[PDB]
């Protein structure tokens, strides 16, 4: 089980899976996840994903605790850093 971030709505386009952790922008990029690119994501039930507008877990924070086929226009293409918890 893991969190999978997708480039497009409805889990379309490019996708990358990550385990729990605290990922900065440069770390996402290394994982092949570009800046301001996340549109949808699958989340293991019970897990928590805190998506941040800016790098180093700052800026606006959006939280997801389940598969989300459309993060919506407000959070769309804004992820720069993210914290994933298996709780
Ligand atoms: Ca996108
Ligand atoms: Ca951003």
């Amino acid at each position: 089980k893991a969190v999978t971030f997708y480039e497009d709505i409805n889990y379309g386009g490019a996708s990358v899976s990550l385990q729990p952790g605290n990922y900065t922008l440069s770390q996402l990029n290394t994982a092949k996840i570009p800046n301001d690119w996340m549109t949808s994501l699958k989340v293991p039930s019970g897990w928590t994903v805190d998506v941040y507008e800016n790098d180093n877990f700052t800026g606006t924070k959006w939280t997801y605790t389940s598969d989300t086929p459309w993060v919506g226009n407000d959070a769309n293409d804004k992820m720069t850093s993210v914290k994933i918890y298996s709780t």
